[PDB]
């Protein structure tokens, strides 16, 4: 990724601008709910001024810093990626849901990571990834002892040292695992995302086991929603008090909140504050609060969970082993992912339950927008 200068500045706030130009198109109809397109550009403008206010004359060393040059690829290539989507993408972005215009949410959720990544890489302009402070104990340990200071390091180089710890024992679940941490889809690992994920899956002595159980295997997990997203989902199970769902919140990384329904006609959310999620939600089934996840009659048993020992790293090693099997036929490895609901199987499985009359996702019954190889 090469040197940044005052050119390569000038042709990412041109690209910046045609992608807010193509989204103020009143027939996109954009709600300025998060993550909103229009506000995060403007955003990453001002705090890319203060940035470059702060090394003024100084900007062969600014243009010169690893995390910089790459944040400033990726943000023209993520630019250049939305601007090619609405060019490929033509009537179908003003449908409300079609895959076109699901991509952009995606790239705007994307474009929310990339600036709270910046905002905390840079508070106030000025560089201080080399002292950025990892909130879990245990992973600031980990990343001391592997990466030094390093602000950002290459998926390869992190896989490997991670895997030291917490064995990633497959390439699917790598790929998996990447798709979670890598917030902004760069190939890199910076400081800021590991922390992320760190706090998310909590306690580190089960990484990856919590990892697997809470955003791979649990009917709950919503990934990114809104309160009113949650609100809408959950209203369809007013009558059904207990039903919940935790999701994460692109204005607040690193935070859980748990959405559900009371006995009393309501719909409340918690965060849980110095508890695991998955205690948290051990916690919630036994108190009768977390019943019906996704208001489904099945709940997951996560008390699996509760105790790197050895024995830790060799379930880890067992569970990346059996990740990559799709889970319909436990024989085939997974080879195809379903849009919008994200979930792997074979496609042996997704066509014999076409051929049955099945219809939605063998899974979760949602309907099937696309699908993607793996
Ligand atoms: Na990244
Ligand atoms: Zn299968
Ligand atoms: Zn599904």
């Amino acid at each position: 990724p090469g040197t940044v200068d005052k050119k390569m500045v000038e042709k990412c706030w041109k690209l910046m601008d045609k992608v807010v130009r193509l989204c103020q198109n009143p027939k996109l109809a954009l709600k300025n709910s998060p993550p909103y397109i229009l506000d995060l550009l403007p955003d990453t403008y001002q705090h890319l001024r203060t940035i470059l206010s702060r090394y003024e004359g100084k900007m062969e060393t600014l243009g010169e810093n690893e995390y910089f040059r790459v944040f400033m690829e990726n943000l023209m290539k993520k630019t250049k990626q939305t601007i090619s989507l609405f060019k490929e993408g033509k009537e179908r972005m003003y449908e409300e849901n079609s895959q076109p215009r699901r991509n952009l949410t995606k790239l705007s959720l994307i474009f929310s990571h990339m600036l709270a990544e910046l905002k905390g890489i840079f508070p106030s302009g000025l560089f201080q990834g080399d002292t950025f402070r990892i909130t879990k104990a245990d992973a600031a340990e980990f990343w001391r002892k592997a990466f030094g200071e390093k602000t950002i390091v290459p998926w390869k180089s992190f896989r490997q040292a991670l895997h030291e710890v917490h064995p990633i024992s497959s390439g699917l679940e790598a790929m998996a695992l990447k798709s979670t941490i890598d917030l902004t889809c760069n190939d890199y690992i910076s400081v800021f995302e590991f922390d992320i994920f760190t706090r998310l899956f909590q306690p580190w002595s089960s990484l990856l086991r919590n990892w697997n159980s809470l955003a791979v295997t649990h009917p709950g997990y919503m990934a990114f929603l809104t309160y009113d997203e949650v609100k809408a989902r959950l209203q369809k199970f007013i009558h059904k008090p207990g039903s919940y769902i935790f999701r994460l919140s692109c204005t607040r990384l690193g935070q859980w909140a748990i959405g559900y329904v009371t006995a009393d006609g309501n719909i409340l959310q918690t965060i849980p504050h110095n508890k695991p999620l998955f205690q948290a939600l051990i916690d919630g089934f036994r108190e009768g609060f977390y019943l019906f996840p996704d208001g489904r009659n099945q709940n997951p048993d996560l008390t699996g969970l509760c105790e790197v020992t050895q024995e830790q790293y060799e379930l880890e090693c067992e569970m990346g082993s059996t990740f990559q099997l799709c889970k319909i036929c436990a024989e085939n490895d997974k080879d195809v992912k379903i849009e919008p609901c994200g979930h792997l199987m074979c496609t042996s499985c997704l066509t014999s339950w076409q051929e049955s009359e099945g219809q939605g996702c063998p899974f979760c019954r949602c309907e099937i927008k696309g699908t993607e190889p793996i």
